């Protein structure tokens, strides 16, 4: 393509809105323009890497017998109804009425539309297993679009769903899908690594995130470095070993504490350790309050309350909730079931609050002042502490979650009756998986780990173009007809991006450090003697060469690229 | 891929609900499924056909430096609301509010969506011209969905916009995009003619339709034999040559006519030819109710009736308005406007309605009983009538529209402030054409020209595999061990349907006629001499090849396919 012909809205400046370095970039170089909160258009660059990326998706998914399909965006109400879904989520599920009134959702993911394309048409087992995909636009009407494409409300996904008769099968297809994923994710140029994640409140069957390990990152992994041991936080069991840090047990006092808020301020007030004070927050659980109390030096992970409790109905308690019911502390008088963390034992003399402004309790002592009514893990692992599964430290990394792959069971298949004949001849529920990738996600991980100061730096892979070509002056006639002939007789073996514009060198090189090609052929004062410059985007290199040598120079490089 | 592991659900039995051959072929072959009404899904073998129309879709489009990007379904209101199309636009625009009350359209189109990519960006005529498209699903809430794909709700169209300094270059684009249009038509295996059609109420500029030349098709071309011309019959003009058919002036009479509702019966009751009986039926046009007049063996055509008045808003009166208001006559008391088809001046002595039930009036005279305001052509032509060109004859043909070319000029770039500095740089509203294709419309007008009584005949240019191998009887060692050899020796160089099913001959033979591949290689009882049949699903010719003459074979039959 001659770049005068391409749509490629450069910026001098990005908004201070802008945060992630992805999104600054995919903003600067003119791939992607926000139409409103959360809702992009991908621009021409842009849509050709996501072309390369959905064709390498598309290889992937072929090698392990996953067929694509296409599946609508408007899925009708009676479907969600049939799984319970519609009435189980909120405002992030996308409705709306057609003209005759009738409901629809528009696709935040495909469980429900799936499930009835198969049903009565997987009628046997010699029909199974079956694997089916497609790449398609989701909807989800997220509280917090941000980060460009990271998260947003109008979104790509390649999202695949897996049909068995028995949980052998699907074990196959998930290892299938985790082997492909991971190839998916190097290919394209991100370094990725699977962790455990949380399989939800009610389930406990497997689950894999893929993680691109990348500093914005909003999940952070916790791995070992003597086995393979990697989870998500949200996930790290913490082993509880005792280890009593008891003094004399001493009468319980009110004290005054004024202008302390914080545990770290009443740490400081007392001049103790933060570990010593015990925090208190109030969580309302399937219409019941309750007390969860952690040390100072701890946080609460209510990912670990949901599946402890077994429910996803799990919210922090208002302000008024918690006037109406009672710094807050687990001396009360009110009948109110109160759980502790694991390592809150370690502890006597307990430092909590008073429930009344301006107060806190201190020597407060479990049995004596209140009771425990359970313990157990509800916070994160700190780095350095011992992991599950006993192979040594917790190290944490930061990680973009770019996929994930699912064991979903009959969960669907029992809801809607979607059954197969057996070997023995009798119906039974088809057992499925479920697996997704985050394309446009994916592409700005991509640009997260490939990217310097001036601009990105595409992986060969996935690049919109393989070569840019650049005159310098198109007015000299050597320069441009150098630059014509070059383009010609390099543009049928790679994709080459002419830079034939009427435009001062400066912003020729400018745009091209931000469009970030792996290698660069620019056309200037040489032109006459057959001589041009070739520069390599990622090192910065540059030298001249005679356009003799050219072809195999750029062949031998291009070859050699990642 | 071996047909085992891909989904393709075949029919025994076609509900009657389906009327359409392309849509009965494409539920009873297993390639598509309704959802709900309009709504589909595309299943395995019409997403590879749906991907081959694109990529040759991808070609034409950068062969004239068309370039590919995404716009977002979801479209803010206030987009459509700069443009005046929120309000314009009634039920079959599809309209939401996220989680904050905000209003969008799920996009029917994208004018304002690209519009407003450009506005600002595009800002000068170095830029200019600019050519966009994209692949994307589009959303109406049509009134009334049929035929399958040829009408839903949810379906995939190519759309293009093209961004100009001038009327020549937005001239020179058009021209290149027609060019491209009749060439993606012919590689798909579609017989379509361009077809000069109607510009709308209010504008004037010039636009064609792309139409497959298909018996199902709801539009009809009006062509001549003699010269070039080509249009829908909405927009070809009758010229009005006088011929007149007057009898001496009788007086007028009010008759009995018990049981006559239309013209014909109206006609045969006086034993009058039905030309000679002129109908009228009342319009709402901008508020104002008008009378209509058109002779017997004619039809009011209102596509006309829009851009003579240079209105949308003309509707039918309804019984109620009519009733308020007043067989239907303009011999009435009210001040009316009576508006008469041209051809209406060849006869004296009109035999018209009365205004009252049971009753016809004969010998009406113009002038004398009533006046017409204006005549004009408010009718479609007739097969056999001169062309408005003077070439010759009319002939009709029935035609599916599966694209249309538009030019538009200013209307957006005005309406939603897109300008750019001309040559004497002053600022100036962008000159827009726009483009688009039915993608999933096309596909099944491929399927409407392209099949037989056993199943669709895919043109080998869209086929979802090129070659379907067939094992007769897997049990069989000898029969299994050549299918899975030959499967090997042709997936490089072909895309082979492998049926590889424990399933008997008769339904995988069915199966394969339906899925329509154009070369068959049966591996059966000849498979230990390494004799196969050869199978072509066009002719339906037969013949044996040794397994060592088999490449050259298929491969000199797959070249001489169409
Ligand atoms: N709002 C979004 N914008 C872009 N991509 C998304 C979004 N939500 C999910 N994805 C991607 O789609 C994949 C599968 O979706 P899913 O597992 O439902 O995401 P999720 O668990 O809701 N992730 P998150 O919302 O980031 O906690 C994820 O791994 C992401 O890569
Ligand atoms: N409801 C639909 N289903 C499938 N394809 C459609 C539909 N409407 C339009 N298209 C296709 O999209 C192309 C461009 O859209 P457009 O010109 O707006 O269609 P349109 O004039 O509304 N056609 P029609 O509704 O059939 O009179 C058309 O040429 C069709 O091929
Ligand atoms: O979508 C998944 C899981 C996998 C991901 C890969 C493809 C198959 N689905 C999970 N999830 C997340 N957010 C959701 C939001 C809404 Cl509004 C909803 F109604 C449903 C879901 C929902 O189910
Ligand atoms: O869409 C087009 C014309 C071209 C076709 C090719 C791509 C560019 N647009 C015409 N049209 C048709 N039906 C519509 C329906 C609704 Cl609900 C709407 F709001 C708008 C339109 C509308 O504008
Ligand atoms: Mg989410
Ligand atoms: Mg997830
Ligand atoms: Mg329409
Ligand atoms: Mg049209």
């Amino acid at each position: 393509m001659k770049q005068s012909k391409v749509f490629i809205p450069t910026m001098r400046d990005v908004p201070s809105e802008a945060e992630a370095q992805s999104h600054r970039l995919l903003l600067k170089s003119g791939l992607i323009k926000q139409s409103t909160s959360g809702i992009y258009s991908y621009l021409p660059l842009a849509t050709r890497v996501l072309n390369n990326i959905t064709a390498i998706v598309r290889q992937e998914m072929e090698r392990i017998d996953s067929v694509e399909i296409l599946m609508p965006a408007l899925q009708q109400a009676e479907l969600w109804e049939e799984s319970g879904r519609w009435g189980a989520y909120g405002p992030e599920l996308m409705r709306l009425q057609d003209r005759h009134g009738r409901q629809f959702a528009l696709g935040p993911t495909h469980e429900e539309l799936v499930t009835s394309i198969v049903r009565n048409e997987l009628k046997s087992y010699k029909q199974l297993p079956m694997t089916l995909f497609q790449i398609q636009s989701k909807f989800r009407d997220e509280k917090r679009p941000r980060f460009g494409l990271l998260r947003g409300r109008e979104f790509i996904m390649k999202d695949a769903y897996s049909f068995h008769a028995d949980e052998a099968s699907l074990d196959q297809t998930y290892q299938d899908m985790y082997q492909a994923y991971s190839r998916i994710f190097e290919r394209v140029g991100i370094n990725a690594r699977p962790v455990v994640a949380d399989s939800g409140a009610i389930g406990g069957s497997h689950t894999h995130e893929f993680m691109a390990l990348s500093a914005i990152g909003e999940d952070t992994i916790v791995y070992s470095k003597e086995s393979d041991y990697t989870a998500n936080i949200e996930k790290a069991e913490v082993v509880y070993e005792p280890n009593h840090k008891h003094s004399t047990v001493q009468p319980l006092e009110k004290i005054e504490t004024p202008n302390v808020k914080t545990a770290q301020e009443l740490a400081d007030f007392l001049g103790r350790p933060v570990d010593e004070i015990a925090k208190t927050m109030i969580f309302k659980v399937d219409g019941e309050y309750i007390m969860v109390l952690v040390r100072g030096h701890h946080e609460i992970n209510d990912i670990k309350l949901k599946s402890y409790f077994g429910t996803d109905n799990i919210e922090l308690a208002t302000q008024d909730e918690i006037v109406n019911l009672v710094s807050l502390g687990p001396v009360i008088d009110k009948e109110i079931k109160i759980y502790a963390d694991n390592f809150v034992q370690d502890l006597n003399n307990l430092v909590v609050g008073a429930n009344e402004d301006g107060y806190h309790l201190i020597n407060v002592n479990v049995g004596r002042d209140f009771n425990v009514d359970e313990y157990g893990d509800f916070r994160f692992i700190l780095e350095g502490e011992k992991l599950s599964d006993g192979s040594g430290v917790a190290h944490f990394a930061e990680g973009i979650e770019v996929g994930q792959v699912f064991k979903l069971g009959t969960k669907y298949s029992e809801s809607m009756n979607a059954t197969f004949l057996d070997n023995q001849g009798k119906a039974q529920p088809l057992i499925m998986g479920c697996y997704g990738i985050g394309i446009s996600r994916t592409l700005s991980a991509i640009v997260e780990q490939n990217h310097d100061d001036n601009g990105i730096v595409w992986p060969k892979s996935v690049t919109p173009f393989d070569l840019h070509l650049i005159s310098i002056n198109p007015k000299k006639d050597d320069q441009r007809e150098l630059a014509d002939a070059l383009y010609a007789e390099f543009n049928t073996k790679f994709d080459v991006l002419y830079d034939d514009r009427q435009e001062r060198a400066g912003v020729k090189f400018n745009d091209a450090d931000l469009i970030g090609l792996p290698l660069r052929i620019v056309v200037g004062k040489r032109a006459s003697e057959g001589i041009v410059e070739v520069k390599e985007r990622l090192t910065g290199d540059s030298e001249e060469v005679h356009i003799d040598d050219l072809m195999t120079v750029i062949t031998n490089k291009y070859d050699n690229l990642k």
